[PDB]
């Protein structure tokens, strides 16, 4: 009994990870899963595939690392936060695929609410923005979209759930219908002061309460699981959080003012705002983090929809790189983007913009622009975007951050990193372990299980493997930025409202 | 006595065709040359390299076809229209590279003029539009960049010329310094009415009249060349015309209201308006063509900067494809652009927009979008463009095309062909022989020296290879076209000038 | 309850997991490729943890993905890559050396003495085996000698040995179980095929402590149970074991004497069923245990080809000449002959009927016009060649003239291959509807065991000849191309220095 | 006045034209590759016209682009690929058949008849050539026998026979002149190297009308003029011709006995000057004619290897393994060695010291973990091997172990290869700054005639070794690797089936 196990249900892959008591990484599992675009603007995931992969990674992580059911103190869980599931309570079968948080299909529905004038209400109790991004719209969607859903829904025959929930249920044979604070926040269904489903929003979206599941603390005993092994082995489930929050947490951004920015399929920037929830005026998200004890807290969140994904697109779709990591190479074979700009609004915009109608776009093409500029453009867009939110933050925040605690798959790229310090004019912290989403999940659980007795017990745990100071002139910084800002403006509003 | 040679010094390649009296392409020779992009929006060529390749070709088609210097009746010359070259007479060495019609460096220069109510005149006098495209401002520009050029030139130390102009001089060792009408009407410098150098123009731009060459007829001995051989052999240069203008003539559009479309590096639609010059109101150019005799005729013209070039760009720069023939195969792997649009303003706008500041851009980008979608979007810009002008054409022309006739490299592409057909809803006629440009120069030089008594002998000559009636995909046309429009507006105004 | 049977295929390049219904319908498949280690030219290894880890996650995964729950599995079938040797520590359960693969050749040295020593007839007689590094014996000894004080702990109980099945079953029973079937045991070169038990002459020759040995068992029989979680007290019976080859002969219903099949996976295996008589080869073929219609020990004539689908992987992965294995046929068909080039896929020694551990891969007949495609096709070709090779011996040894070859394996997707083979043999060819005959074989057995099925014939109406390739062209070529091939071989033979 | 000499390099794969000056620098170059045609597996053909046309445009382009007038050219030097045989109609000036590339193997059969009729000794002694389908003889005859009434017209004075120097010049004199040189003429196996003239037995044995051969001349000397137009009445002396190998040797100032060079191109050639002395060789080398310090007649030991640069071109154009020959280096350095792989590149048979028309190209040591890097790498090494093969025959035959190796050719750029090479022989490898040496010879051969330069000394210090490669591999290793090759080689032999 001396291992903790984090579960990370990524946007593109399912991960499984293994730490010890000194919190190292004994092992990793990963599997990607099919991403579906039934139609341009839309994103879906197979719930079944989401599962399997997530299960198998679990099982495969121990196997290979040669660990037995028995030594697993507990299991923590983080997931991508907005994607929505709905299935028959009985058969445990989805009434429709999972709609990822990217999928813009409920834009239209958003229009309605915007118009009924719920904007202030929503910013107010949920702290969210009216976006197809959030779960509510989605649920109403399956709901309206499937024959007598609403009905079954009422007869409590159907279960609504995010990923964490779905995970756990499956996990516990349908025994446990739960989810933690953090994940509830982004549903735009649950009140954040109150701390429990906004009664108003259910009516609004026309959503039968029967369907929701209990909400709990992010750090706590929720259940157990039997994955086989040596007769009588049950594994506990003591930790749940959205990756974002997980990272935040595994980053030890446990006081107000503390923040990090993560780089994976998207970009997330979160600042801990302690016990008090700052209402943003600069196009940010107010949300729930975790205190040093898995306690409710608040946070300022800036969400970027596309980051490493552009890069995935380069390779899967554009097929211009053979592997992610190549980007560094190619992008550095030139001195600039040669006037080029990418606006990766592939799935709309996001903070601080919030533009369901924007699409992805390339700018300032000329004859002599080759592929290397493009790729490089792609990277930098990442860098701009952040700049977009960071400011917003300092705006809303009132704090002027002095360095950037980043993390994610992509922090591995040094270019992007340098580029980022430059463009920012800020220091950039690069911790020695980049799977913190996973840590935050280990941390939360084992906490819940006295695997660790408190945070501090970790503290000297977090190590900056490298830091980046800028190097470029203010003039050009702003100079390049302006370009970016203009590029943005050309993109927004592309798609037509039906 | 047996053959005539056409010479096509095209934007991207130098060429040499051998026709017989029967009007048959007996042998061919292509050579490609370097495209220089000193910087974004600028495109130069090496004048020597132009020379270089163009001589090699001629020398090459001949050998190959086992043809002796004596057997050639005349030499015709066609060329890329607007590139300016400038050299010393005493040495025949350029003070600068050829500056391309593409090249957008003289934009500032155009704003001065615009600023000086110079417009009405220019249009009036030259039938052109203020824009970086003309050798006008170009010339000037070199003059201002090279130390004490002006003075030398005044003292007639420096020669000025277009391409034909440079070729002929080169080929007649300095002996002859001349130009034809068509060409000359593309300088901004020359009066299409008058039939001679506009002084205001020469004044306004401050170009020394010494540098200009003799404007001549499109069909007329001008001199001769010595390419060795038996000995005593001298070959005459009987024909000259701007390629756009040569193509039109080779299409035998010698009567008023007869049109053609040309797709090579760029796109150029022309209409023979007979002895009367029609003034554009729709963004079109008024220019000089040839009569059925090689005599001054007038044409309305639409000009698109980027046509075949894009495929080359995907090719050389993007490397998405291996060959331009390819493109088709990729485009037909998908059934729509996935809503992605491309605007090939790599080198500014042009007809009917004229916007030296537009730069290329790709729009409606999304995650399921791949290379093919892209390649295909690329070909579509092509038809979109042609549709654009084709309409100014009919506004201006008042004539409704009951069918397009076309030519150039690109027309071998049936995707392009058929698309174009459905996009326009008009029929598209494709010849068996597509180098109708060379033909036109064959035709002129030939007509000149008695090789053929008239166009008559050449009428029975053509043959349509394919006629592209518009695929049912002629219902959804404004719809497609409409995205197009939207898209363009978004391309417009990229580069910074203020 | 219990509607499903699960086959486990632990192949040389991947591990699978297959779910059948009572109708013997693959309700789900799972794969995951795994590393191929070549510490040195001529040697192949695997990681027993990786073999494990893969095999694990697959099972878990097919289940998952198909929504089948543990309570529903009547039993589990088990198949494996046959010769590969593993040696762990009973306590820790950890290995003291990587799986050494049948392919591997480090043992020829040892093998060298055994020849030296006179051990032919015996080995062959009692084993029906030949002296070669293909078989586990030599391998074992090897590790024993390489690992320090192996023999001690070996005799002190301490170390276990196992083939794959051994290794997987040991692992799914927590160590509780240490079984093996006949089929499998035969391939060790350690155990007596007549006697039905470990041959101690051997054990003595090779100096292998019987402590470390496991128990030979019945191919169809409950050996034990596994626990993979679920509704407490859930466990699954392990009723089936076979070497995939034999495993395959069975799935294919070749349970009567004179019945054979050919299998095209990573390699090539032809086996004929000899009823209860163990026919002694005299043409380079092996004699091995097989399965009667009840799991009963039968006997077989077997031809073992080391490089078959392996070659194609080489091309794609190593030569990188291909993207997908399915590509191969396309390219090959791109040429029309191989331009007289031959490929000899002896990357891993010779194998029947030659057995030549000193031969290495080689390519012949190259010329300046020989290109990739020709080469590819040569590769494919080499497969139908090695086949015709053994097929002859089969009918030497068998004395039976097979009228049509029945086939199976992953590579039979190849129409080209299938056709070429047809022609090369000048015999018809039967492609089944399903190709996972191997996993099938395994389900059958373990299901027969647990009464899933009461008899084969139940399953007879299963098997649908999806396609039949009849011999194409005339003899002449046949023999002609063959001679070509023979030549080649002889020059492959004897490369390595020993 | 006349401030420049121009060299025409006509190679097996591309047509060149170089422009130098009095200070023998290179003002410019123009190349162009031309189609390799393989009618049948082991058959090598070229469109005479393409050879022509390419040489033309190249000549033209150098001038044109360098801004150089016919009036400025002191003369044209000429070199070519050596065995490729062209035969055309005197009237029309048209090839009766493609040009048969030296590489071509189609005449083995015929070489058989030869050996069989006891001629090995003679051929070896008057011509200095070994019986193979390498040389011109059989080619001609082949043609001859294959074209209906050729022989007839060929006596009837209507048909012409030429190597490539010869087809060029005549194409550039409008048929005025039909000449050839010592160097080239010696590779036909129809020319006696002492007598220094057309072999009768030769013509006899082979049935070739004396009436078709150009006339044999010096290497440096004025043979004609050409007119390429320009400023009226401009003529250009054609003042030099040599087989490019001999050209290289020459352009290396390889001019006294003991002096030798290795050239690495589409093939690989190694030759060493034996002065005036014609050494018959026992070790498989070639005996031929080279140039004296004045263009006078010299002699040499040649070592001819069929594929060097061509092997890579096969990776690049056929196997598509690399996209650029220069890449080679890159790839092969991603590996420490070659996983026991060996590439024997007998695409075109053997060649010295082997001499095996039946030999095919092959690959050995194949194993599962062998990737394309190893193949490329092996490819490279084969070059090094073969060199070491001829190299030895040479020391055998001449008693001298080369202290340093003077090299050149297009492939000498490959640093890897260079080094490997050093390693494999355990000899120093001198790399000149200008590797374009074949041309240079030609220029030298020309300007010299035309008195452009009066002596070679004028030319001496003009040479500079850009790089020296010393062997960095332990003897054992060195030899060890050799033995392997040697083994591989044999397996390669006699693959082909001779009825
Ligand atoms: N099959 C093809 N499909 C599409 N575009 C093509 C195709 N072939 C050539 N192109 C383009 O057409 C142009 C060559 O046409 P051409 O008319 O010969 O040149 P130019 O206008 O300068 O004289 C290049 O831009 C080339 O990519
Ligand atoms: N870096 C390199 N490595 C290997 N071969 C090279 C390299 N660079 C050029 N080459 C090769 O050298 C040959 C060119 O020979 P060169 O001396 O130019 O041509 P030629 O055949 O006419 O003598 C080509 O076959 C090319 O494949």
């Amino acid at each position: 009994k001396k291992y903790i196990v984090a579960l990370d249900q990524g946007t593109t892959s399912s991960r499984a990870v293994v730490m010890d008591h000194d919190a190292n990484i004994i092992s990793v599992s990963q599997r990607e899963f099919e991403q579906i675009y039934p139609k341009p603007g839309w994103v879906e995931h197979d719930p079944m595939e989401i599962w399997a992969t997530q299960s198998s990674t679990l099982v495969e992580v121990l196997a290979k690392a040669d660990i037995s059911s028995d030594q697993i103190a507990a299991i923590g869980i983080t997931n991508q936060r907005e994607t929505t599931i709905v299935w028959e309570k009985e058969t445990g079968k989805p009434i429709y695929n999972a709609i990822v948080w990217q999928c813009r299909r409920t834009a239209e529905i958003c229009e309605h609410l915007k118009r009924d004038g719920l904007e202030d209400y929503i910013r107010s109790n949920t702290g969210l923005v009216i976006d197809p991004y959030f779960s509510g719209t989605k649920v109403k969607w399956i709901l309206d979209h499937v024959e007598g859903s609403r009905e079954r829904a009422r007869r409590g025959e159907l279960l609504f759930g995010t990923v964490d929930t779905w995970l756990i249920w499956k996990m516990t044979q349908g025994r446990v219908h739960v989810t933690d604070y953090t994940n509830a926040s982004r549903t735009m269904l649950f009140n954040i002061h109150t701390l429990d489903w906004d009664d108003k929003m259910l009516e609004v979206l026309d959503i039968p309460r029967e369907m929701l599941p209990e909400v709990r603390r992010s750090s706590e005993v929720y259940g157990q699981t039997n994955i086989g092994g040596k007769g009588g082995t049950r594994i506990p489930i003591s930790g749940i959080a959205g990756d974002q929050q997980a990272a935040l947490f595994g980053q030890l951004c446990v006081k107000e003012g503390m923040a990090k920015n993560t780089y994976g399929t998207g970009c997330f920037m979160l600042m801990n705002t302690g016990e008090k929830a700052v209402k943003s005026e600069n196009g940010l998200l107010t949300t729930i983090a975790c205190g040093p004890t898995g306690e409710v807290n608040y946070a300022l969140e800036g969400a970027v929809f596309m980051a490493g994904a552009s890069i995935q697109w380069l390779r899967d779709e554009m097929k211009l790189i053979n592997d992610a990591y190549d980007s560094e190479y190619f992008a550095t074979k030139v001195q600039n983007t040669n006037g080029v700009y990418v606006v990766p609004a592939f799935t709309g915009l996001g903070a601080p913009y919030w533009d369901p109608y924007a699409r992805g776009a390339i700018f300032g093409l000329t004859r002599g622009v080759n592929a290397n500029h493009i790729i490089r453009a792609t990277l930098e867009s990442i860098a701009y975007q952040t700049r977009d939110v960071l400011e917003a933050m300092q705006a809303d925040s009132g704090i002027r951050l002095h360095a950037l605690r980043v993390d994610g798959g992509a922090v591995a790229n040094n270019f992007l990193m340098q580029f980022q310090s430059d463009i920012l004019g800020t220091r950039v912290e690069r911790p020695e372990v980049r799977e913190v989403t996973a840590l935050g999940a280990a941390y939360l659980a084992g906490l819940a299980v006295g695997f660790w007795q408190n945070l501090d017990e970790l503290q000297e745990k977090a190590v900056i493997e490298r830091e980046f100071r800028p190097g470029i002139e203010t003039t050009e910084r702003n100079y390049r930025y302006a370009g970016w800002k203009k590029a943005v403006k050309r993109a927004m509003a592309w798609e037509e409202h039906d």
